């Protein structure tokens, strides 16, 4: 199994000034973690559920 392609992008807070607990893929430890996403600004890596970053970024 190798994962797509957003799921290797870093992880990305973003511009904006909120906090939304949020997930993202690791790619290189292969887990999702959690971090705080900003609210606007990001990038494609990022889940709002662990279950949802597991299904797309490990085939779960």
């Amino acid at each position: 199994w190798q994962p797509p392609w957003y799921c290797k992008e870093p992880v990305r807070i973003g511009s904006c000034k909120k906090q939304f607990s949020s997930f993202y893929f690791k790619w290189t430890a292969k887990k999702c973690l959690p971090f705080l996403f900003s609210g606007c600004g990001g990038n494609a890596n990022r889940f709002q559920t662990i279950g949802e970053c597991r299904k797309k970024c490990l085939g779960k």
